[PDB]
């Protein structure tokens, strides 16, 4: 076994929240938004004279695809759910629906605000993000993202499953797990050394994405009893060294200088750059913590003491990564 892959699959089991079908309490705060959505519509639709569209829900985002991290104390847990209107894309504008669903969960929890990808809805300890698509069947065979605000404002393409999909399907069995591992470790980095402005923190969906591009499984196969242990750590040096190499000098006309960016595409529509939304001061400081990150990862690797190992990785990890007394 690899040093230091004790202490992170140690690090990994105090950090995991698990998935939709495996928690019990995940899906209970979901059905109830989704109650809440089915009771107000009715409400909405009573000053319209018909009865209120179906939708069909449907899982999204980490906890849909085993990703999930446990936020640190005094954070919120990130509910992530579709729901397909049976409505016609062409019939409606976007803001227009996204209204009543906000309008909607208006009495549910602390309150519910229309943003330019959902409806998101405030309760005590989490929010749940409710993306709102147009049903394929009336829409041109088409799966569709309501987009925009009051301040816009499309039906854009939108391909969740497949990304669901992209993400399950990389790998498999114990080589999938590694790679589930390492996003997660990387949304606790986010999460340890991004506090100061969470608008500067890389996206989940950014470092999952950056994950299915240029993730690789560590391993070895004993050449006797062909027994296989993971490597963590090299997996997550390889990783963070891939993404620094993918990092480009964008040159910016108002400022007359270069930022260094890194463009990380969806796999499936719409093919956006995730982290699009990045300044270049924060790509800038996206890039530094990540070389520190790597070349504590370095160190670990080189540190006599093991307890030398943890601490430097606790450095850029936080409380949970386990430091063994010297
Ligand atoms: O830029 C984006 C953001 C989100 N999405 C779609 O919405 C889903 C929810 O996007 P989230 O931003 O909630 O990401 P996540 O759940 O995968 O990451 P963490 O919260 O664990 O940090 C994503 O998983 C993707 O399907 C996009 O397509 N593009
Ligand atoms: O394709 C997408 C994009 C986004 N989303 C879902 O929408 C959530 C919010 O994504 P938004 O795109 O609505 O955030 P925003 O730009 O409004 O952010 P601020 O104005 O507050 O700075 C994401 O976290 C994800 O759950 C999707 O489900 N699919």
């Amino acid at each position: 076994m690899a040093p230091v892959q004790k202490q992170f699959r140690e690090f990994h089991d105090r950090i995991k929240l698990a998935q939709y079908d495996e928690n019990q309490t995940l899906r209970d705060e979901r059905d109830a938004v989704l109650t809440a959505v089915r009771e107000g519509l009715k409400k909405v639709f009573a000053d319209r004279g018909e009865a209120a569209p179906t939708f069909t829900p449907f899982n999204q985002g980490s906890y849909a695809m085993n990703t999930g991290v446990k936020p640190l104390e005094g954070g919120e847990y990130d509910i992530d759910v579709g729901i397909i209107l049976n409505i016609a894309k062409d019939d409606h504008d976007p803001v227009e629906v996204k209204k009543w669903i906000r309008d909607a969960l208006k009495d549910y929890g602390n309150g519910a605000e229309i943003r330019r990808s959902c409806v998101t809805v405030f309760k005590p300890g989490y929010h749940v993000d409710l993306a709102v698509y147009a049903d394929p069947e009336l829409s041109g065979g088409t799966l569709c993202i309501a987009k925009g605000k009051e301040n816009s404002r499309l039906w854009q393409i939108s391909d969740p499953q497949g990304f669901q999909d992209r993400i399950a399907s990389k790998l498999s069995g114990d080589d999938a797990a590694q790679f589930r591992r390492c996003i997660r470790y990387l949304k606790r980095w986010r999460d340890f050394r991004f506090s100061s402005d969470g608008n500067a923190a890389p996206l989940g969906i950014g470092l999952t994405a950056a994950a299915y591009w240029w993730f690789q499984v560590s391993k070895r196969t004993d050449p006797v009893s062909q027994n296989v242990t993971y490597d963590d750590r090299d997996a997550l040096e390889q990783f963070v060294q891939t993404m620094l190499d993918n990092f480009h000098d964008t040159w910016d006309s108002k400022d007359q200088r270069s930022y260094p960016r890194l463009t990380v595409e969806l796999p499936v529509q719409p093919y956006n750059d995730v982290f699009e939304k990045m300044t270049g001061m924060q790509m800038e400081s996206f890039k530094s913590k990540l070389q520190a990150l790597l070349n504590a990862l370095k160190t670990a690797k080189s540190r006599l003491e093991l307890h030398d190992a943890c601490k430097a990785l606790a450095d850029h990890f936080g409380s949970e990564f386990p430091v063994p007394e010297k």
